[PDB]
């Protein structure tokens, strides 16, 4: 309820440039580039995401609401918007993270990642998600690919709210989302569980070898992702709770922060990793 004095920067096309493509995703294409604020004598390296065309009817109405949220973010574990340009296309400008997404990071560094880092990442993601819940925003696409590494000890969530805006990731979705297209903070919790599984397996693909078309059927039969080799039952049990059919029986993000935080105080008790003494 304090005044929100975030800045919404509406950028002229001349105030930034795209220099090199970094990759593409469900929502658009990401480039490294420069932000060159008019009359300020500086140039700042940034990431720029050019959004794909919306399949949604009202998205042009909603783009600004989405910008407001991204601009407004004030949590260490959620990424923020630097500026937005709306012309022929919508382009989002934000800080450039040299260390990239968490999914690639765990795959690339698997031999070197220990229990403290893994648990801390769980806490941090939970913290960011809790913040988004406080703001009444449902992410709809939480996944390891949508977490960026600021430093190996500091990760931040991206891309919240774009799925709705733009109008699927079946393997990360709660059953109610798949069957009924219902999305809630509790559906986010299910995705959080899948995301944790991705981390704990050093970036394995969930349900690898099962076609997306079969996922709703297997879930209904009680199948769930398996216990990762490094995980004690204490960690895995939390992940399984995230995947309860009854959304209200799943943990709250605030509870998740607490549970992971406790385990992060003695990480070797809760994850068993070679060379992690
Ligand atoms: C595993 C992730 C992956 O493969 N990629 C492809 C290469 C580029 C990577 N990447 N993406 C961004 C980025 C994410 C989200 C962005 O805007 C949406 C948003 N979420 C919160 C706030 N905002 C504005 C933007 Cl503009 C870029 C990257 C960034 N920002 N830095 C480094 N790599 C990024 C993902
Ligand atoms: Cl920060
Ligand atoms: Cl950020």
């Amino acid at each position: 309820e304090a005044p929100n004095q975030a800045l919404l920067r509406i950028l002229k096309e001349t105030e930034f440039k795209k220099i090199k493509v970094l990759g593409s995703g469900a929502f658009g294409t990401v480039y490294k580039g420069l932000w060159i604020p008019e009359g300020e004598k500086v140039k700042i390296p940034v990431a720029i995401k050019e959004l794909r065309e919306a399949t949604s009817p009202k998205a042009n109405k909603e783009i600004l609401d989405e910008a407001y949220v991204m601009a407004s973010v004030d949590n260490p574990h959620v990424c923020r918007l630097l500026g937005i340009c709306l012309t022929s296309t919508v382009q989002l400008i934000m800080q450039l993270m040299p260390f990239g997404c968490l999914l690639d990071y765990v795959r690339e560094h698997k031999d070197n990642i220990g229990s403290q880092y893994l648990l801390n990442w769980c806490v941090q993601i939970a913290k960011g998600m809790n913040y988004l819940e406080d703001r009444r925003l449902v992410h709809r696409d939480l996944a390891a690919r949508n977490v960026l590494v600021k430093t190996p000890q500091h990760v931040k969530i991206t891309d919240f709210g774009l799925a709705k805006l733009l109008g699927v990731p079946i393997k990360w979705m709660a059953l109610e989302s798949i069957l009924h297209r219902i999305y809630t903070h509790q559906s986010d919790v299910w995705s959080y569980g899948v995301t944790v599984w991705e981390l704990m397996t050093f970036g394995s693909k969930p349900y690898d070898g099962i076609p997306a078309s079969e996922i709703s059927s297997i879930l209904e039969k009680g199948e769930r992702l398996p216990q990762p080799p490094i995980c004690t039952i204490d960690v895995y049990m939390i992940m399984v709770k995230c995947w309860m059919i009854d959304a209200d029986s799943r943990p709250k993000f605030r509870e998740l922060i607490i549970e992971f935080s406790k385990m992060a105080r003695d990480p070797q008790r809760y994850l068993v990793i070679q060379g992690d003494e």
